[PDB]
Parts: C-alpha cells; sequence; structure tokens
C-alpha cells in the first residue's frame, strides 16, 4: 500500500483510536509526506504525532540522507523488518504505531490498466494499520519521526491476492482488530509477529475508484 486516506475526524479517532490529531495531514496520503501515527499513552489525552511516511535509518549521517529518502520504505516486509538497517532498530525496541486510515488503496491490474480500489471497513469504522516508527536526523541535527506499514504476504489472501500487478510477489498491510490496538501498542518485540494476521476479508468492502 502506497496510498491511503488519513482519518481526519478528531471526533472520529478519539472514539476508535482514544487518541485526537497533532497537526494537520494531507486526506489524500502518499509516501514521504508527513502523516500521522499513534503510540501507546503517555495529560491523560493521546495525540497521534506527526512524521514521515516512510522510514529513515536512525544512523543515517547528512551526506547519506538523500539517498536514504529515496529509497521504498513506506512499508516493511514482516519477514525481514527485524533484521534489514532500515527496521531493525524499530523492530528490536518494539517501536510499534498504528496508522489510522478511513481507507486504504491498492492497485488493480485485471483490466489491463492501473485501476485504483478503495478498501474500507463494512463496519463503516475506520482502519487501525499496524505499523513501526522511529527517528533519523535531519541535515540540522534536528530529530524527526518516521514511521511504515508492516506488511504480510497475500498471495492466498481471499480479497487481496487479486490485487498488483502478475510476476510479483502478492503483499497486503495489517489491518488490526480494535480490540488488539492496545496490546499491539504496548506488545514486546517477542510477540509482534502475533498481531500480524490477515484481517477478515469478509469484514472489508472494494470498490474501483476514480481519482
Amino acid at each position: 500500500c502506497s496510498h491511503y486516506q488519513a482519518l481526519k475526524d478528531q471526533e472520529r479517532m478519539r472514539k476508535y483510536f482514544a487518541a485526537h490529531p497533532s497537526a494537520e495531514v494531507p486526506a489524500d496520503m502518499w509516501p514521504r509526506y508527513m502523516g500521522a501515527f499513534i503510540r501507546r499513552p503517555l495529560v491523560p489525552e493521546r495525540e497521534a504525532a506527526t512524521g514521515r511516511w516512510g522510514m529513515i535509518p536512525p544512523g543515517t549521517r547528512p551526506e547519506k540522507l538523500a539517498e536514504a529518502s529515496k529509497k521504498n520504505t513506506s512499508n516493511a516486509r514482516s519477514e525481514t523488518a527485524h533484521q534489514l538497517w532500515t527496521f531493525r532498530n524499530a523492530w528490536a525496541k518494539a517501536q510499534h504505531c498504528i496508522i489510522p486510515a478511513d481507507a486504504i488503496y491498492e492497485p488493480d491490474w485485471r483490466s489491463g490498466k492501473a485501476v485504483p480500489t478503495r478498501f474500507t471497513r463494512a463496519d463503516g469504522a475506520p482502519l487501525g494499520i499496524a505499523g513501526l516508527w522511529d527517528r533519523y536526523r535531519n541535515a540540522a541535527g534536528e530529530w524527526i519521526d518516521s514511521y511504515t506499514m508492516l506488511t504480510i504476504n497475500a498471495d492466498d489472501d481471499p480479497l487481496f491476492r487479486d490485487y498488483h500487478q502478475a510476476g510479483k510477489e502478492k503483499r497486503m498491510v495489517v489491518i488490526l482488530p480494535d480490540g488488539a490496538y492496545g496490546d499491539w501498542l504496548t506488545a514486546p518485540a517477542t510477540d509482534t509477529r502475533d498481531f500480524l494476521l490477515p484481517y477478515p476479508a469478509d469484514r472489508l468492502v472494494a470498490a474501483a475508484v476514480k481519482l
């Protein structure tokens, strides 16, 4: 997933995630933009943090930022996130977050062309995408937050196995059930994979859209 609709409604975010927006974020989110992500609490009133969608290795030096910025790190394959330099620190320290979204978009190529497809929950509730967060220093030495969505294989998912170009492994982000939100945000690195499961396809609605 490299495109999603950010949850911006304050009341909606409070009801479902017990958090409120900090800064304004683009309703139409794309990689490398500054988006919002939610972390464990602790002013008892969660606040979504702002960060770059697309993780940057925390040890990156200023002379390597440009190079690191161009890599595709808005999604992280869960299978190797514990090992790769970009995500290892975040995974090891269990820096977990939830990206709140009203919907996510995935391309459908069955028509012979890229047709955007919008996915939403059948119950009308927002999606809580499982991810990792970390910090990196910009050229001025100022720490900046960044986040990425954890993905799992979807070659056998009843819904997502039909999306994306043919000829490449099929991937899907992890939509967390509401009852797992809090546990996910405080889970130790050893329990991480327990949450990276396929969200029930029968709970999602797919619709082709015109951007």
